[PDB]
């Protein structure tokens, strides 16, 4: 689930509801601490609208949990965040697929044809016969940590 801790507090008397607009400053880190994501480094707030799922599972619960002005840590297992690591979205091709004349790199991001749709995959590996092809969200089966700090509250 997503366990929130206070950093510093806010009034403790409006919190969100769903269809409002949050108004927020946050960084995203691995469970770690290595950061993966802030609006701080944009100095831009992030806005969402709570309900829509604009966000994960763990904000949709744990910023209703935050009163404006509060910061706070939010700690958030996967099937709260970007879902546990998918082995079916992991395949082997075996490098016929691909028809390029020049360079095919590991790493490289793109959208490949799925049963579920064009999606973004990556090039985790490429052997001799062979090119693994994930196609899992790159924070697939990530305990996160969140620095949030509720800013505003709108509608």
């Amino acid at each position: 689930g997503v366990q929130v801790e206070t950093i510093s507090p806010g009034d403790g008397r409006t919190f969100p509801k769903r269809g409002q607009t949050a108004v927020v400053h946050y960084t995203g880190m691995l469970e770690d601490g290595k950061k993966f994501d802030s609006s701080r480094d944009r100095n831009k707030p992030f806005k969402f609208m709570l309900g829509k799922q604009e966000v994960i599972r763990g904000w949709e619960e744990g910023v209703a949990q935050m009163s404006v002005g509060q910061r706070a840590k939010l700690t958030i297992s996967p099937d709260y965040a970007y879902g546990q690591y998918d082995e079916n979205l992991v395949q082997r091709v075996p490098k016929d697929v691909f028809m390029g004349v020049d360079e095919l790199q590991v790493g490289m991001r793109f959208l490949a044809e799925t049963d579920q749709g064009p999606v973004p995959v990556e090039i985790t590996a490429v052997e001799d016969d062979h090119v693994v092809v994930d196609g899992n969200h790159m924070l697939a089966g990530q305990n996160l940590v969140f620095d949030v700090e509720l800013l505003k509250l709108e509608a």
